[PDB]
DNA sequence: GTAGACTTGGAC
DNA sequence: GTCCAGTCTAC
């Protein structure tokens, strides 16, 4: 899950929590819990407070309480879903909230790599994991200079830059590919080497397909050009695409339109 | 930077 | 059976 995922389960689940009040934590794989690392006081503490609201930040949904703030990430398997706590849980299910009305939030996540991070509102945003995010993606606060600032200053390739949360958060290897083909740029370059044109058009696309996956609610997969199409025609020149290894990850282009 | 881990199931 | 799918830490 990326951030046009992430943001479409924060839409969907806030309706079904807001207002419950929390009666009991269970823990069935205590390692996801990173903060407090005791996963006894972790459930302890979260007793008796009621959900405030829903928000996020990155790759990371906020759960905001009375008093705490529970910061969550899915990582690569992980989910989110609202039923009633008579029936039997489904397979994979590690973490779940009991609320006072008999229903309950459980969090599924197979392979088992998902964290949960739990601190006083205030201390959240100052504490790690979301200390040294860098800015939004739809906000005033990324723009070109921002990406010229880090892009100017490295020798990695680009799509290690965009890949880095302290540069941008948010995007993730679906969103990073395909913002790279529409702006027309090969992944594996230095992203010392492109130029105030490069910078400008490939900040411009990345906001409009970020924008444009939250409202498609997601992987929007009708709507990729390169990613998972290994070997299939480009659906603008018809070239084949190509997939290789970048940043020790999957990575798929057009040799044609990018450059 | 391209790995080395953590850890489970589906494709071929 | 062997290869593939977001951070942390490390040769
Ligand atoms: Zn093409």
């Amino acid at each position: 899950p990326e951030l046009p995922e992430v943001e479409t389960i924060r839409r969907t689940l806030l309706p079904l929590i807001v207002g419950k009040t929390i009666e009991d934590v269970r823990i069935f794989w205590p390692n996801i819990i990173r903060h407090p690392r005791d996963s006894e006081a972790f459930a302890a503490r979260m007793i008796g407070q009621t959900v405030r609201g829903l928000e996020r930040r990155g790759k990371f949904l906020k759960f905001l309480l009375d008093r705490d703030a529970l910061i969550s990430h899915l990582r690569m398997e992980g989910r989110y879903a609202v039923a009633s706590a008579l029936e039997p849980l489904e397979p994979h299910t590690h973490v779940v909230f009991c609320f006072t009305d008999g229903s309950e939030l459980r969090y599924r996540d197979v392979r088992k790599f998902g964290t949960m991070h739990v601190y006083a509102k205030e201390e959240a945003d100052r504490r790690p994991p979301l200390a040294e995010l860098g800015p939004e993606p739809l906000s005033p606060a990324f723009s070109p200079a921002v990406l010229a600032e880090r892009a100017v200053k490295t020798k990695r390739s680009v799509k290690a830059l965009l890949l880095d949360q302290t540069v941008v958060a948010g995007f993730g290897n679906i969103y990073v590919d395909e913002s790279l083909f529409r702006a027309g740029i090969l992944p594996g370059r230095p992203a010392a080497s492109l130029s105030s044109k490069e910078i400008e058009r490939l900040h411009e696309e990345m906001v409009a397909t970020i924008g444009e996956a939250v409202m498609k609610g997601g992987s929007f997969q009708h709507h990729l050009y390169v990613y998972g199409r290994q070997g299939n025609p480009c659906k603008r020149c018809g070239t084949p695409i190509e997939k290789t290894v970048v940043a020790g990850r999957g990575t798929h282009y057009c040799p044609r339109c990018q450059r």
